[PDB]
């Protein structure tokens, strides 16, 4: 019988299984710069816009004018909401009994249903002991429940993985507790959200990554991804007809393609051909490059007889070039999502995934891979992902990150020593939903692209890289 | 000798070796959101539903009306219990320990209560009570409650998960019984555990045991309490591939765990699909737990193999449950399986795949999962088909990486074999407990109609390496 | 709308996405010797030099004369600026709150100051102040400086590098903006970093960015292509590469010790100077004398190239400094001499001590500078295994490289032979052969491929 109020924040409602309990107070706790103020403003803003519920923001430090100024770059009409008596900022820069009655006045005057208090810590630092803090928070919470308001209360922390608040009391008094974290690992920051406790209801458990973008907080609950993506038998072309034959008539549109192999095997070539065919069919494509600069890609592509500039000028090709270490993986994902949503491609390429794994948790990488994979299949975009293997010959593994099961189609490129010279080979290792050629065919790179020849039928141990002529 | 009172909480009595000591006080300690209040209510709720033992809940903060509303999420009709005078919520919250003890005592007498819950004592000692005060005052409360002869649950707060048991380093030593609820955050995922540290005068299970809070309240899964006592018959069940059945000595065993291991793309899913199809052809029910592919993909690929899961799902013989491994923790996944089984009640089940569920979990937490799902399948007499993808694509010297080979009864090893510069495939019945099996590493070819198993590579060596030599 | 003011500090405005918010206070916190003071003076100095905005520097310990003396090592004309009534240093050193305000207010007016630096606010409260008092007192100072309409910088002291952000656990929550300076000790080596933790109402780059302090102040360095060919100095290798190396490419020479990487990195260089072009060699393994002796035995006369003004050689042990400092040493020397071709021998040596993640940042930085400056770059990496190295690098920098030359030993008939292979060449055809070569007093000699053998890449072949 515990009902909830939508915050209007994308993903927070999902993690809360609907939103914050109505009539109750929720504690949002975090270190400096975690998004407590941003979240609290968000909560009020959506109240007034989407449900026409007036809201009150109580401030003990930040001036009203600064709060509006610091919220100006989220695209919200707060100034007008204030002018139209829909939002009231109460400056508060036997004090709690005074504050309580002052808030109560504003609630009744503006007929408020949502309240934000930011931050309660500042009040109790005055000179309150743990015994005093506990009784005083309980009063404020109880009275706020008496007026019949839904409240968001902000507290400060010092550590990321330590005391949830400051006095070790605020959490046990609050019905609902939210933790914002901003963790530093490998010189990079990662914002996350956790719902620790909602009394009398359910919620998602654990930390959920988030970003603060254009319209505010965006949460991507990886747990709230459903394994229900649609699947057709519609084919698309690789740009190499012999490969299309080997793949049983081309790749599926609804599929994830992995090209794996050592450096210089011809992965970038195969993605370039995959993108070319999109543009040749007058469809849009995006290439996310993390290894090469666009200028480099352009030269190399023109040396294969592929004109990327032409494709860009036609408005069919978008190339995004970035160093993996330039941001966190949650941010990388958001760039991929935002850039796809702007260009609405039918085909997408990542060159390479193995680059985005350098100097990252094996787990954090997997979370990234499931997300981009899941997004592509969800959005019905054909994805071609590249992976560079460390060992250049003999690698008995497809991925060092062990990601093979997520992909639908696996193209294995490899070097093969033939008569004191370095040759290459291509195999359609896996193809869900279709027959494929089982051959480890030779292929050569020319100035006009790849040429898949025939298997080395008179050789043994071809997969090792160092064969034996029978 | 100390007698025990059944709590009626699923799994708690097993870890307690019967229940909580009667006429004694049990400390329940934990950080915020561990489920201390839920445990307390459950204890009292079951007291009155099962044995008609009236209960008293002493609250120092939460209002009676909130406790009832917060309990509604479990479907306990506590409002009726309060009206019928079987549950009493004593409000000891601020006016805006001898006196409290006297109120509690006479409340017990009025309602003839046999069980009491005090939530939380920490709050009352965060007035001004010091180490010597808290100790003397808890002792007073505990001693008196033994005088009345009531079984009491007492709640305390903590800051850390693996630090002091309570706040003042005193409550654990004065209490006769100590339970620790933990909500540990490893990685970015939370795992609820319960531990019984100490039961004076009695025995109990030791260490941490996972638990979940569901629709009927707390549910504890102690693998330790699970016994090696599952049945074994000679009843056979068909794979769906007649040549494989011959290779297995006349089909799989019903009371068995089938493991298919192999590199990606070998055809593990194809074999799962056949195993399920067969049940439905014999008008038997089967569940598929897919953690890699979606219903749409699963059905498109099945139709490419000549399998209609839709017809089976229409006839109520097939239930496909697709979900990412990241959606929940393993303990929760285990529950979802058991629940969905207990609903659909199948003859066969499939997990495609176990290797997916080992993603981002410890080796022991996965084992504990494997022991659970296997043991559950075997003690419910349901044939189980499990898949495992291997990290190496040719020449894996190990069957599994997680060492789950001993738990499985039948092992099917799928591999790639390079023949004439082309990737062929081979199938082997590596192990078959209780039966003869073909020892051949026999080639197979995936077609539109399904798998077609052929002859062994009798003119080759080093076949298991995946890179053979022609003789 | 929140507006930012350029600091003019190299890279800080990039990481600040414009600069520090105008008319607000930014907290700069760090342990001792991080560079709080140097950062604050750099803020004021650049205010007068670039935007002609006067600045005030409040000090509670350091003397004005010492501050100017300490600023001397950056070439900052603070002497003139004080004389020209541009910079004024308010000495609040012992021989209160309301007092210091009025003084600064007067100075702001008297000197028409738009920038103020306070260093250090900790010291003031190091008289006495409970958490409540500190918070209220800082809140006032900020609230007032906001009224005056000044962009302020405030210094605070930390005890640990990854601990609390300030001292009293309060300063971060009052300030609108918080910058953290760190000086982390790891492997007996120190590394300086800057982080923008929080900018209320605006965006900023997230995380730690490395910085150095040169002779102009703080340098923060956060993270086309032609078909013009250049010669290797080995005709046969040029043919193997499809007509030589591209002038817009990174060349890696990978192989075991003694394979001939230094020879190839010598021929390249000699070829530049033979074309009357400048080149630099950054050595971290051998001395200039050793290099000269061995070059002479190979037939290459470096001494002439240095004298003819077409070759510089910078030799330094990797342990000399740190990666971030090493990178600056390259950058500086490149701009000074202005080469056509660069050469590092070796990158494997510069990877000693540092972390894999720490090294990867060096390579990208160095790689980017060459391509940015349009300089051909020849790099060497020594592999750990002398035979059977089925891995190009252990550092995984292959993707960053354009051209890969693999040198390996091969056992032929109880004898140790050598082979070279153009493993990779982006934007060009190359020879695929694993060709034998021999080192002589005339230099290398690329011969034929071992067509009659198998398993050559292994190093232990089989005569078929
Ligand atoms: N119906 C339900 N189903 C699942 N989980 C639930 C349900 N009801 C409550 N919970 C969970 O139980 C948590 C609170 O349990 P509760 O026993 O009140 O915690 P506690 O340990 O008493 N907290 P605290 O008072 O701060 O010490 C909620 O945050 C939910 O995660
Ligand atoms: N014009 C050309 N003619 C013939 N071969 C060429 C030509 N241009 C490039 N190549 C070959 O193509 C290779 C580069 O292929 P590419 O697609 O970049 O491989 P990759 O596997 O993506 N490399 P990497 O990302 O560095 O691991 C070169 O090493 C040459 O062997
Ligand atoms: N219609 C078809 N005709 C022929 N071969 C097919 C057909 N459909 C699928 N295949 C083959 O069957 C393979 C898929 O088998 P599958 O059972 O999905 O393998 P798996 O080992 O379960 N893969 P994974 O889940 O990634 O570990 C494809 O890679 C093809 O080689
Ligand atoms: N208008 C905006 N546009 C974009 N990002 C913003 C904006 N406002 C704030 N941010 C980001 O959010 C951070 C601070 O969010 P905010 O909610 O003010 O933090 P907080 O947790 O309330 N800080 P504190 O008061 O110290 O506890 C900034 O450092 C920015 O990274
Ligand atoms: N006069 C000479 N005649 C023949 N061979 C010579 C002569 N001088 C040097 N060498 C060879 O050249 C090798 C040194 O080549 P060099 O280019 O220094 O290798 P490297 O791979 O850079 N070594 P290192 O720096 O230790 O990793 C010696 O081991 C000899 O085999
Ligand atoms: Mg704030
Ligand atoms: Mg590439
Ligand atoms: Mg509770
Ligand atoms: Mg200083
Ligand atoms: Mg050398």
């Amino acid at each position: 019988q515990v009902q909830k109020l939508p915050t209007g924040i994308e993903g927070f409602d999902d993690v809360c299984h609907g939103g914050l309990p109505i009539g109750r107070s929720t504690l949002i706790s975090g270190t400096s710069g975690t998004g407590k103020t941003v979240f609290s403003l968000h909560f009020l803003h959506n109240g007034i816009k989407h449900f026409d519920e007036p809201g009150i923001f109580v401030t003990f430090e930040e001036s009203p004018l600064d709060i509006l100024r610091n919220a100006a770059s989220f695209g919200w009409n707060l100034q007008e909401m204030v002018e139209q008596d829909k939002l009231f900022i109460l400056d508060a820069s036997f004090d709690l009994s005074g504050l309580i009655e002052r808030i109560n006045y504003a609630i009744r005057k503006y007929k408020a249903k949502r309240v934000a208090i930011d931050s309660i810590t500042a009040v109790f630092q005055q000179y309150d002991a743990v015994s005093v803090v506990r009784r005083e928070i309980f009063r404020l919470i109880a009275r706020l429940k008496e007026i019949g308001v839904t409240t968001v209360m902000t507290t400060e922390r010092i550590d990321e993985y330590g005391p949830i608040a400051r006095y070790g009391v605020e959490e046990f008094v609050s019905d609902n507790v939210v933790i914002l974290r901003n963790v530093l690992e490998g010189e990079r920051r990662r914002r996350t959200v956790e719902i620790l406790k909602l009394r009398g209801t359910t919620h998602m458990k654990g930390e959920f990554p988030f970003t603060m973008g254009a319209h505010g907080i965006s949460i991507f609950p990886l747990g709230a991804m459903r394994l229900t993506q649609r699947s057709s038998n519609v084919r698309v072309s690789s740009g190499v007809p012999r490969l299309d034959e080997m793949c049983g008539g081309g790749f599926f549109k609804d599929s994830i393609i992995l090209a794996t192999g050592a450096t210089g095997t011809g992965k970038t070539l195969l993605v370039s051909k995959f993108i070319e065919d999109a543009c040749r069919n007058k469809e849009r494509a995006i290439l996310f490059a993390y290894e090469e600069s666009r200028a480099q890609l352009l030269r190399n592509a023109t040396s294969w007889g592929i004109d990327f500039e032409q494709m860009e000028q036609d408005g069919l090709l978008k190339i995004i070039c970035a160093y993996p270490e330039s941001t966190g993986l949650e941010d990388h994902l958001q760039i991929i999502k935002t850039e796809i949503s702007q260009f609405k491609p039918s085909r997408m390429a990542i060159d390479s995934l193995s680059a985005l794994a350098r100097g990252v948790s094996h787990n954090a990488f997997r979370q990234f891979v499931i997300g981009v994979t899941g997004y592509a299949k969800q959005e019905e975009i054909a994805g071609f992902f590249t992976n560079t293997s460390e060992e250049f010959m003999g690698s008995h593994s497809i991925t060092d990150s062990h990601i093979s099961t997520i992909t639908d189609t696996i193209l294995l490129l490899q070097y093969v020593e033939i008569r004191g010279e370095m040759a290459r080979a291509l195999n359609v290792f896996k193809m869900r939903g279709s027959w494929h050629d089982k051959g480890i065919r030779e292929f050569v790179i020319t100035g006009n692209g790849p040429e898949i020849k025939d298997s080395f039928s008179n050789f043994e141990r071809i997969i090792s890289g160092v064969p034996h002529r029978i």
